């Protein structure tokens, strides 16, 4: 089992790690956690553990300052890590190591860190003129998906062009055989579970010369 | 690194790791050793774990009584094992990780167990006939690479037709336009560094009728 945690950017990772001790195991408590980052090819790098009854911490430097044990007492059976602050750098696999001889176990986190829109440009391309076929395009810079898409006519009638209603919810509109009268100030708002994003644009459909 | 080990069946192969304390390293020793077999797809399982002073050893059964450290205090810088009795399923990457907060460190072993030759078929595949196109092999049932092979005339002029030299080292001879003068008794002999196994053909080119 691969449990998967998603949060946004800035927020606290909660990776939960409570274990039961069997009356058997009676070697000493010894805790691993490890990252697989995304973003690289390193893999299984230690980011903190408890060992002699004893945290260490100072491992692995894009985390630093950012990686505690959630609980006061975790040799009572807590191994739960918070990741404070959360990066898009941190995506990847982090794994829970439990040992206390001769038992072991193990658990993986698949993190995923989510951003809401951003950096949304809204434009035309191609020629905006009558009987020619353009598009309109709604572009994020970022955005994590799943992406919601609505287009809005904000002038004049404020209704958007019938032909168009099918891609109304659709990041590009492929406009055919343009009328002057698909002329107008069209909005793109786009959203995600995170947040929400809009753009603008003019639309100016003049006879192709 | 990955660093490779290859024995013969029913050699014991040693996976050496010796380490090196730091005066800062002031945790309690704890070693790990780790197999990804490639019969499957299981991954990381323990074989063998020293923790708080004591060896713990009943974990993967397939290596049940075979799995032992190498030394008798291994607590003075080894963590090298013993693997006994090699057998074909133990193939698989090994992995030694040694701790002693806040130091820790790793080193995998690729193991290869090579297995001689043997149950060698030597055969014709095709009509042995005057004017055929038809194959001799020589087929072992097992050998690890590489592997050398030899073929030799057993019978009468006790020499290979001239035709032939070129795949003389080769398993199979593709025999053209067959003369009843290539009848006669081979011998196909393999090796690898392990051994070696023989076989024996009669070749008996007749008109086709």
């Amino acid at each position: 089992p691969e449990q998967r945690i998603e949060k946004a950017k800035g927020e606290t990772a909660y990776l939960p790690c409570k274990f039961t001790l069997s009356p058997e195991d009676q070697g000493p408590l010894d805790i691993e956690w490890l990252i697989s980052p995304s973003d690289n090819q390193i893999v299984d790098q230690v980011i903190i553990l408890y060992s002699g009854d004893k945290i260490y911490d100072n491992y692995y430097p894009d985390l630093k300052g950012r990686v505690h044990f959630t609980s006061n007492d975790v040799k009572s059976g807590d191994a739960s890590i918070n990741v404070t602050n959360l990066q898009l750098s941190d995506i990847g696999t982090y794994q829970c190591k439990v040992k206390k001889a001769p038992g072991v176990a193990n658990k993986k986190f698949l993190l995923t860190v989510l951003v809401k829109p951003s950096g949304t440009r809204c434009f035309v391309d191609g020629s905006e003129e009558i009987g020619n076929d353009f598009k309109l395009k709604c572009e994020p810079k970022e955005g994590s998906l799943p992406l919601q898409f609505e287009w809005q006519k904000l002038s004049d009638s404020q209704t958007m062009p019938t032909p168009w209603l099918a891609e109304m919810t659709s990041p590009v509109i492929s406009v055919k055989n343009a009328s002057s009268e698909y002329s107008g100030t069209y909005s793109c708002t786009v959203q995600n579970r995170v947040g929400s994003d809009q753009c603008m644009l003019r639309l100016d459909v003049v006879p192709p010369s």
